[PDB]
């Protein structure tokens, strides 16, 4: 079964100017707005995906994360951990339930890296589009722009990865899967987390500058639909980070391209199917 | 978290001529033997599995499967669930440790279906056959045979699935992800439960006969992989179920073929992301008629 | 160089419903309209080709194919051709110029088995939809229904196959590539005849009756299109003859699929790279 | 038809180390080695062409491409092809047949750019090691290394492009396909010549230092096989140039990396199908 926390459910960043914020994800990397609150954010979601929002896009003064949460179990399962988060020493806080558009109440804290997390057990199920009955084998969504299936994960930069790592396999549930050894010594450089069977739901790597975003991952269904974003990607003038390549860590066929804002994002696909009972694998610093 | 019941772990399945048994699975299938017991099984796994077996061949008289395992987060979850096992009703029966090599005690039973499940916790793990520092995406092994990654699955008929499903989900704790709905005067003509993310690890379709084995199923990088296990499939004149096609009640691109026994089993790749919190999908009995799982056809 | 007989032209085929028959091509197989004549026939092209046409739908009481064009290098080679073929002792018939749309004047002959072939050096180049500088490797085209790349060859069903070889190598200009062994006593059931390096550019099968059509193809670009097509297919309610598969007698991975008049076609990709200097491969009957 | 040159025969590259260089192109690039002579030099050709050789390796105190042939028609074609290149104005060396192995008589001169080529009319048909006759569905080969399937072409980098264009497309019935302009001045930094269907056989681009070999490229069969081919790079420990990813100019998903002794080569695949009656597409010194 999958329990405590699930997955990844919605990343909420920062965007210079809107228009182009909700043209670019609308019609380039091709996620399906769901809805626009009174407080100028734009809630976009995965097209096969079947919650109302993955991603969320409001105006501001920079780039960068927001916050990032997971849907959990159940609201039984939220009490649970929002207790247990306490019991080890972070301040919870709950944000009211319809703060976010269609969402229940999240607990949200803040790790020692200096991201915001959050949890939720409630979000509405708009659904994918599709009959419930007898789904038809083909769908227009599928193929307006990139049009990724779900927000895997996110990578993020910050100070305190060990404490984070605690927190993440200590209270949270979660499993290291991928782990880069520290140049000498002592610690891991970066690690890569998993709280189901899939390479990992979310990444932190060492860094001075606290809570800092290095991206927001979507999967995609083949290598082909990877150099397919990558040619949406030229045909729209995106600024393009590392053409298509093979990921060493994850062994993920990828891109990283950035938002008009400056927002990197991921488009990639494939990896191997962890478990918890799994060692991790580790890379040694040299070749990080 | 991935909790209590983890994955599909092991299927045991009757071969005709344990020779010819194993060249087929090691130089067709491209599982990899890892080893050769006193009872005379030979035990494989996917290359890229990390425990000891998931495929064990026995010869005998009678093609099919003898249990199929899966195995459970650890030693007090599965205490917990043979307990619990108790407790809805099902006998439960206790297999001693390296009773199978390198595997721990498992949990056996029998459903109303007529087959036997077991559930384990403990069992050797191999590796990859990849280093664990530094590791490369994949090795010679990956172009063995066919080469999948893994035991994904099974399909069994048999004649109780409304219970069957209820042991599955209220003791073992899967879900339903998608059904075949009654031909009209509705109930449910065959279930894909999910233990995980995956759109199933075991799928029932109603079937008189008791213990039947539909197949066996091992998970393939891509499509571009389905379309080579079937080129591989031709040059060793194995004998194709139903080619290269968009199965339908799965949205997988797969290929049934059958064993030199006579045991179907499917290399397959593709599939959505289900979660625990979702609804399942239906399919009309007459959809499903046209569909490969069908009894007929 | 590519010379004389260049590759097929065009492929006029008979629909029992006009505007049924244009739905479906420029929806399901998704080809491009370039034009509509008084005589009541639609033109299409695919996509990525240069030419007006490849492909022409004409009501009639009876599905079918009329007549096969292929394109060859110029007005020189196209009276040489003419000349070679009444040489031979073929009667030949020559179409005005304009007759079609946008075609200039065609060499029209018939063979042993029954079927129509043209010959023309001139069709107007209306490209590609894509510019002629600084061109983007595709465009929305690409995605509207399957969208084959080219019209790639046909199959045609006759019964002198002996002497239609023979016109395609001594006067034409191809090739044998493949061809199928007749069961024990050795003649040749099938043939497969190229004019360029592809596998071939027009297949003939031996059968009693004269002029039928067993499929005109088409041309996708990966395994994965046509598992594309074949959902599309699907979606439509196509009746679909045999399912994507690995044909042996071509190494294509391919879809038989039937018009809705009846008439078969096919979306294929892959195969081999062979040149006029090459001996051709065999099969034989039974594995046939 | 194909006539007059077909297509690329094969290029003789140097190599600071014979066994370095046996062992890279026999067991990573996956060439088949066909043969040995007594000047030192070893044979191969791809798996799945049929001729003895499209690439030849010498060891030599430099790194860089001695010859490169291009296969002709037939014998009369040869003598045809000598005659004109000499009506041009280029002296023309006869090498005797047998000099290399299984290859008869050829053509050699050297064009403006200070490339040495070649024409051929004969050379050992060895086959593709798979049967004549119900050639089997796959072969152990066609995974042996990477495996490319084809010699597709060279880039060569010289002086005076705009004569080297006009031998070719004069001369040698090649056509132009793509060119890239230059800043103003409009003249071509480099052009993609074709002497069949193919995006090209071989091209050039405006260099000071003459001949210069930029790479030698082969043909795979697929998006995935490429990535494939990366991976394999990757696991050898070769030096990759240029990762995976589309070109722009052919339309080309490719992967430049280098030889033991510092010779680019290319796996690449994709492109569309041009013939001698098409424009050539032009890109603008900007985006090159
Ligand atoms: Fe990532
Ligand atoms: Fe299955
Ligand atoms: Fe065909
Ligand atoms: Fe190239």
């Amino acid at each position: 079964a999958m329990t405590g926390v699930l997955r990844p459910g919605h990343a909420q960043v920062r965007v210079l100017n809107l228009e182009e914020g909700i043209h670019f994800y609308r019609n380039v990397l091709g996620l399906v707005e769901t809805g626009r609150d009174d407080q100028g954010r734009v809630y976009f979601k995965c097209w096969d995906e079947r919650d109302h929002s993955c991603y969320i896009i409001r105006e501001a003064d920079t780039a960068g994360i927001d916050f990032f949460g997971f849907k959990v179990l159940d609201k039984a399962t939220l009490e649970k951990l929002d207790a247990d988060l306490q019991a080890y020493g972070l301040t919870t806080t709950r944000i009211p339930a319809g703060e976010m558009l269609e969402t229940g109440e999240r607990v949200r804290f803040e790790l020692p890296s200096g991201h915001l997390i959050e949890l939720y057990a409630e979000k509405t199920c708009v659904g994918n589009g599709i009959s419930e009955v007898n789904p038809a084998p083909w769908n227009a969504q599928r193929e307006h722009g990139i049009a990724p299936i779900q927000l895997d994960h996110c990578l993020l930069y910050g100070p305190n990865i060990a404490e984070v790592q605690k927190i993440f396999t200590e209270v949270l549930g979660f499993y290291l899967v991928e782990r880069v050894l520290s140049p000498d010594g002592d610690s891991d450089m970066g690690i890569w987390l998993s709280c189901s069977h899939k390479v990992h739901d979310i990444a932190f790597v060492e860094y001075p500058e606290k809570g800092k975003l290095h991206h927001c991952s979507f999967l995609l269904e083949s290598w082909e639909q990877v150099l397919r974003a990558g040619d949406i990607m030229s045909m729209n003038e995106v600024n393009v980070d590392i053409g298509p390549t093979r990921h060493g860590v994850t062994r993920g066929c990828t891109i990283y391209a950035w938002d008009p804002s400056g927002n990197r994002f991921e488009t990639f696909m494939g990896g191997y199917h962890p478990y918890p009972d799994y060692e991790p694998l580790s890379w040694t610093y040299d070749n990080f």
